[PDB]
């Protein structure tokens, strides 16, 4: 019979949670929570339009420079979380607000 992959292409997001009120590297966590959310509600109407905004909106610069496209991701290289949510998604299809260490996080599959 048939078989599933391994890996599978994907777009992402980071918003950084901070503890601290004065650190601009990220927010405050309800400020962080209420952006991953006006965020999500806009890619997930219009995946294609997740290229522009993730390369505004997500504080990891070393993908949204890059149109926030992480390319082929293998299980086991990002966080569990991270990992349930996308690879329950179909393709070009948009997952949600995810909670990990660094705050919060919004994934996208890729066609």
């Amino acid at each position: 019979g048939p078989l599933g992959s391994d890996s599978k292409k994907a777009s992402h997001i980071l918003i950084k949670v901070k503890s601290k009120k004065s650190d601009k590297e990220g927010l405050d966590d309800k400020e962080a929570k209420q952006k991953a959310e006006e965020i999500q509600k806009e890619v997930s109407k219009d995946p294609s339009k997740f290229g522009e905004i993730a390369k505004k909106e997500s504080m990891d610069t070393g993908s949204a420079k890059k149109d926030g496209e992480l390319g082929y991701v293998l299980k086991g290289q990002t966080d569990k979380d991270f990992e349930k949510a996308l690879f329950k998604l179909k393709d070009g299809e948009v997952s949600e607000v995810v909670k990990s260490s660094f705050g919060y996080h919004i994934i996208k599959a890729d066609k």
